């Protein structure tokens, strides 16, 4: 199985 | 007023 | 109104 | 062998 890298930013 | 980060792996 | 950053990276 | 990134901003 190959996994993923999920990044998300959230500012404002 | 928002500002954090979040990211996590996904194993498929 | 709010936009969010969405990243992903895949490599192996 | 993988390896691409793609990132996008979703406004809502």
């Amino acid at each position: 199985r190959i996994c993923q890298f999920v990044l998300i930013r959230v500012c404002r």
